[PDB]
């Protein structure tokens, strides 16, 4: 009768948590070299990319140039919401307003750069997504700390309703596969995934709430796979490798963040400091983000965007895997303590 | 119906991986002293060494001298092939061109020492294979960072068929039970078993593959022992109790490596650099090699040799094993994290 | 009769040496502000330029490149001879063939931007020269350890009489007054002064010769201001306090070499290694030379210009010197020990 | 002729400077008890103040609150003209605008404390003096970087002339015994000292300017002594033995700046970092500033007065010195490098 | 009459000692290329050196293999006396009992190698020095502490008297040049010199006697050049440049001792210990050696003497010296203490 972990509900414990450096993905059977596989993926329903890697949306991370950067690489990048709501259409206007060089680019039929925005939750929110939709965005990103709230919900469904032919709405972080179903009969057309993914982030240390992020994205999977809504990984992400891997647990995009967040096009300015290079710099209503709790130089962008590619075309070489959606199928391998010394 | 691990495929996850940290061999009863340990084992099914170690045929690691010392310590030297096909088939000459100071002298029957040489895959690697045999080398490894391609298995089929009664052919790399069986149908005459299996290996940290070497040995042992094919066991090895786990989880033979690289016999020169010495100095096309993602002094192999050789003698003393073949029959005793620290 | 230092000899220790560190420029009645003072000085006795630096020649340092910037900066570049004969008049010719942006260019009757290379000794240093000479060059320097040789003197005459009217003849590295007066009765244009001006050069620590800056300059300007030759302090600057000494010293131009080897101007590709930047990349001849005994990144070339002119520019305000032949006539005070802790 | 360090002319190296670890004050026949020694020193030739110390007229240093408390221990305070006109006149209005707490306090005839104001070169300069005096003050500083230039003499003579009378004019900063000639003979009633006095200062590694401390209070002093002219030292002080040795090399007063920043009566509101305390915070048109070449919690200002005026006191009873008067005709004994370690 | 240091008699501070660290040699007319300088040298006013390098006669530096290196790469090496008589004898005729390899090698008239031995002071010394004498020994040191007490001077008259033809009699380390007299009237064929030579050596801590090796030099050459008799540098020395300002200062050889302590030839056998290479391990009758008063690996003899002489060599090509005795006439330049920052 009692649990082997203490008390008499089974249930208490609901599952063991995997992370990043818990698996390993298992060699199979092989066809393909790194060099000729398709790492083209689904961003939304209706969005397809060449490289399946986005911003963060981050006000360090993502601005007009960093948006157009990505979007030429093949990925896509989504404005920040941490400014008034003139600035960030005006930053929409510009990556919208820009062929040997970047062959790779993800355009609409207009032939114009793709950008996605963040927008919260609220009546100014809704002002503000509406300007945004007018300026001539593509996609819509409801960021919340966390996405299973009635009012997330609420506004997702309002956009999808209101503006759903113009333009895609993705749902806000969520870490469950009951949140991932709400997000999808809220009529999101993607999910984005992770609660406080890393080992110390401030999430898990102030408010003592997370989940792994593998589990995570396998929960959310299991509920967005049969309706067809891709699922977005993010946070918690350090190598091309774990990108690998969190593609390979059924997501089919990755958030990048801080992996971007030291670039040149990232926004900043540049200054010396000890002989070394560094970048130098109200809206975040958000009660339960993590600013509510509590840059070095990286180079450009392209080597970044190359090696994180390699290492993706590497894994799928050694997976045997020609598609991403055949990636989502391989198989893991857990290791334990001893392996990560 | 939900997976302790998160999803509903209770084969994502396929298996817990353990390495060599992992287990310790348990003692049993034993009547054999270290001093009469037969220590003699199968390297191919037509080939048996004296001391079951084998260099791993790197350029840092294995040439002329390497090879020449290690078939006249007991064991053989694997020629390594990032040199041009006439490097090589010179190497393999000056091998064979050469007995109280080396009477466990590994040689064919006209008494000249054994020595091995790696190919790659293609036509090239066809005319270097040729001109290998045709110069005498005696083991052709088909050297792949992943064995289990089709085209791997082609090349190993035709170098079977055609020099069989000749030299004995060798698979690449691999870590599961179905590439082993592969490779074993394939015609191969050993199996090399390792896909990253170091702890922080670049493949695992790049490309997010690997596999933990003791699974993968009793993985690729369940498919080989049955045909009486051996196992080779390859990296992951840093002391002389890995050589007997490996020894004892069933592979017939442990590939050294990076073990005798910064020995005297391996190729570089002596240099003294800041009161410490050193050693200082196209073809490497491998698709999936480390390189593409991406030495100090050790003293006489002498020493080194005689040190693995009596911790593999006091295992199997412990193991109350005669011969490896009874090695080979022991048992573990798996510990936890805190039989680590 | 005794000398207290040891021995019967009264000149056994010549002398005693002042470096970079020994000395502070004395503040005099001023009148002059550091924005209006004129930095212009005689690099030789017919080629004037706008700010007294000039780069050091070395392989890590200057090439067509750094030379244009150079000379673009208001100085002059000169081109290393670590390259076949064809090469450097390639990058000579590159550097002659080519205004708000640059009002302070360095020009001839032309137009043209001024640019050096460096000769050394022999047939083949004579025919390099030639060619040299007739790719256009104006300034030819006989880049030498150690001038006070024959061969050195030999060379600087034959240039001086064969293409003297055309080009400047500089003659190499001097430490002492009579090198200095040699390489004048010679028939150089420009006196060149150091020989192990660091604390811990190569020369000092493996061959045991070297002379202090500050001492060597004022004993080369004691010999070469009667007949109006410049001296050109090159080695030992680290500040532009280091510049303001060595052209209070009397020398007119200073050479700067290491403040320029990891500038973005210098020859190398910028790579990123371990999160910080580096630069990645026959002829060395002299049996004197350092390479015979025995880089990180730094910014743009403009910002070091910036700064070492308006280091220069406040130690003329302070001194009073409205011209560089006002600031050769300042006065030193020499600190203690304590005065460097 | 040649001179021991080099050239032809034995006065351009004029001097050898001395700084405050060179030299150590000799005891003498003594009678004095440390308690009832007089530190009352002139801090022009009409304001005696009963201790020497003034504070350093630094944005970082003195304020009204720092003025008032240096009066209040028995200095005086120099506000900083790194503010408006009207912000600093009324700084001195509330400094005026103010008992045995304070017996040592220092006051003018009406009874209100002492105060004084820095103020710059130019016509700007003139309306601010002029404003200043209007508004009470009792010392005029013109503070420069550089006090031998003409303008600075002009502007010295100047106010001498309007405001003779009523409030006295402090030279700037100079280094050398012509530089205090000229200001006597610009009519100044007291004389500041120091250009370059530290080790590291920004001066002396960027414009290679400076004087050793010890050398120019003795040079200044040799000029100013015989018209009865103070003479103050400014910058180089860390201890009370360095005011001592001030004091005894011939000035009249010493000025204090970094040995009063980290008091509370600075500016700057105090908080705690890192577990340790902090503080927290047009008109720069000084052309030789420091600032055109380029704060930790100390307690209370009375405990870190107390403590100087008792190794001043200290220093009086072990060189027999009744008085200043008697402290400034001690002797020094000069200390070799051995004597730092 | 006082003193500037203190007391009443100028001669209590006799001189002030430089050491290796204190000049530099001035570079002077050249016209010897390098590769051509002659590095010969007078080891006794009978025994001319190819190459002016001696082993120091410890029981670490120089035994049977060390002296025989040394003697076939240009020099001699000296055997060291704490042993037994019969086994120093022995080593001696084993140094005695044995050529396009060693062109260089010193030899007697019959064609064998030279070797050197230290004897100490008494009756046992002399049947040490007898026994030596009968074993075909070529050199006698007399290897004490302190050299002008009368018993050695006394050792070296009998030595002179008793062996003078067949071999060399050595005088003791010296300091001075009464010293250097002395042991030159007494009759010996070479000088050493040094007393606590070195910069924290336990005789100048634990005695406090001492004196800079420089100084040393040109004392005991200023007393033993008149009469023709070499004069031996020993300890002190750490670079190439040493040895040169050593030679440079009136030497005609110089001991090695530290520098050669750590080679393949010293005795002590070859280990490793913690991955790094070492070496393992009632006749010290001297009562002022420092041991009274209370390693490494360094490669091959042959890559140190190269070193060395090229540094030797560099030195003499910048100094125009084409031979030692040429080199003695060089001359000194004197730095500041700045100058080893």
């Amino acid at each position: 009768v009692p649990v082997p972990t203490g008390g008499d509900d089974p249930t208490k414990v609901a599952m063991l948590g995997l992370t990043f450096d818990d698996v390993l993905l298992l060699p199979a059977a092989s066809d393909v070299v790194p060099a000729t596989a398709d790492t083209s993926s689904q961003l939304t329903k209706r969005i397809r990319l060449r490289v399946p890697l986005v911003s963060s949306a981050m006000d360090t991370v993502t601005e007009s140039r960093m948006a157009i950067a990505m979007a030429r690489a093949g990925g896509m990048g989504v404005l920040h919401r941490n400014l008034p709501v003139a600035e960030q259409a005006g930053q929409v206007e510009t990556v919208k307003r820009s062929t040997e060089q970047f062959p790779l680019s993800t355009k609409d039929s207009d032939g114009r750069l793709l950008v996605g925005a963040a927008v919260g939750v609220g009546d100014d929110a809704w002002t503000r997504a509406m300007t945004l939709v007018d300026a001539g965005v593509d996609v819509l990103i409801v960021d919340t700390a966390h996405a299973h709230n009635r009012g997330v919900l609420d506004m997702v469904s309002r956009l999808k309703q209101a503006v759903g032919e113009r333009v895609d709405v993705v749902g806000g972080n969520v870490a469950t596969r009951a949140a991932a179903a709400a997000l999808v009969e809220a009529g999101a057309d993607a999910v984005k995934v992770g609660v406080g993914p890393g080992s110390i982030c401030t999430t898990r240390v102030v408010a003592g709430v997370g989940a792994p992020q593998i589990t995570a994205i396998l929960e959310a999977v299991a509920a967005c796979k049969p309706y067809g809504v891709p699922v977005i990984a993010d946070g918690g992400l350090q190598y091309s490798g774990d990108i690998a891997k969190a593609l390979a647990a059924g997501a089919s995009t990755a958030m990048l963040g801080s992996l971007l967040a030291g670039t040149a096009e990232s926004p900043g300015e540049l200054i010396f400091v000890n002989g070394k290079q560094f970048k130098s710099y109200y809206f975040q209503d958000d009660v339960l983000s993590e600013d509510k709790l509590v840059v070095p130089f990286r180079g450009p962008l392209g080597t970044v965007i190359h090696q994180l590619t390699g290492g993706l075309r590497a894994a799928m070489g050694y997976t045997g895997s020609a598609t991403i959606e055949q990636l989502q199928q391989a198989q893991f391998v857990q290791i334990t303590a001893a392996g990560l010394k």
